[PDB]
């Protein structure tokens, strides 16, 4: 659509206000983002399994409405995600080209997962009981986005190692980007949308994985041919080694010094555009990023120390 730039009000999946920017065209305001580098779009696909679906049009520019709250987030954090990698690694968008952000809320019926297609966001609203709306999650966000910044970059094979690794590299992310909001920042994966009746719960933990059964040291890896070789649970492996860079502990013995979750972001953006590659695994992973912290901090540095420190503590060498 083609208008007038607007800033509309709206109350997102968690019942919270925020501060939208839409597109006004006729009598109607569009959820279309036309101030970032990138054009963010948002669809409604009104239940049904049909893709990208309508673009969102309201009336008063005001999105109060229950069934608004998917919209709402879905088209924030989109911009929010963007933010964060332009104003922190100066890319633009995705392909950093610039490639617009769609996605579409209000996919299938009671369907309980969201993710990147390829080509652009899909979202449910939950069964109310497992998951609610799907877009009121910025970390998963900011992870299904990262696949898309991954699949542009390394393009790591959604398999064993390399999947478990594409999966970590998005965990790091997403929680980077939950950080940079400042949405009530922590180590833990999907909190603000996994059972909406039982709090204290997520959907996997960076700082302890084994608190959901997952990997947090390569000899508990999982070695079978179950989802795609492990590929969600042995990125406990990875996110527990990114969790002790980051912010420092003891475990394995081993006790590493935090360097914070800044130069992580870097390292691992770094490694991920100028190192990995398709089939890395661990063991290269770790590779790639001792380098990648020494091209940014030198080779003799308490950074690529450090970096060390927390592959040995989880068992890569
Ligand atoms: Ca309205
Ligand atoms: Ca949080
Ligand atoms: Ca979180
Ligand atoms: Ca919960
Ligand atoms: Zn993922």
């Amino acid at each position: 659509v083609t208008g007038t730039n607007k800033v509309g009000t709206g109350k997102g999946v968690l019942g919270d206000t925020k501060s939208l920017n839409t597109t006004l065209s006729g009598s109607s305001y569009y959820l279309q983002d036309n101030t970032r580098g990138a054009t963010i779009f948002t669809y409604d696909a009104k239940n049904r399994s049909t893709l990208p679906g309508t673009l969102w049009a309201d009336a008063d520019n005001v999105f109060n409405a229950a069934y608004d709250a998917a919209a709402v987030d879905a088209h924030y954090y989109a911009g929010k995600t963007y933010d964060y990698y332009k104003a922190t690694f100066n890319r633009n968008s995705i392909n950093d080209a610039g490639a617009p952000l769609k996605s579409t809320v209000h996919y299938g019926s009671n369907y309980n997962n969201a993710f990147w297609n390829g080509s652009q966001m899909v979202y449910g609203d939950g069964d109310g009981v497992t998951f609610t709306s799907l877009s009121g999650g910025i970390d998963v966000i900011g992870h299904s986005l990262t696949h898309a910044v991954t699949e542009n970059s390394s393009n790591l094979i959604y398999q064993n190692e390399s999947g478990a690794l594409n999966e970590a590299i998005s965990d790091i992310f997403g929680t980077l980007v939950e950080f940079y909001d400042n949405r009530n920042p922590d180590w833990e994966i999907g909190e603000d949308i996994y059972t909406p009746g039982k709090a204290g719960d997520a959907l996997r933990s960076m700082s302890d994985p084994t608190k959901y059964g997952d990997p947090d040291h390569y000899s508990k890896r999982y070695t079978g041919s179950s989802d795609n070789g492990g590929v969600h649970t042995n990125s406990g492996i990875i996110n527990k080694q990114a969790y002790l860079l980051a912010n420092g502990g003891t475990h394995y013995g081993v006790t590493v010094t935090g360097i914070g979750k800044d130069k992580l972001g870097a390292i691992y953006y770094r490694a991920n555009t100028q190192y990995f590659t398709q089939s890395t695994t661990f063991s290269q992973a770790r590779a790639g990023a001792v380098q990648a912290a020494a091209d940014l901090y030198g080779a003799n540095s308490a950074e690529v120390a450090a970096v060390k420190q927390s592959f040995s503590a989880v068992g890569v060498n």
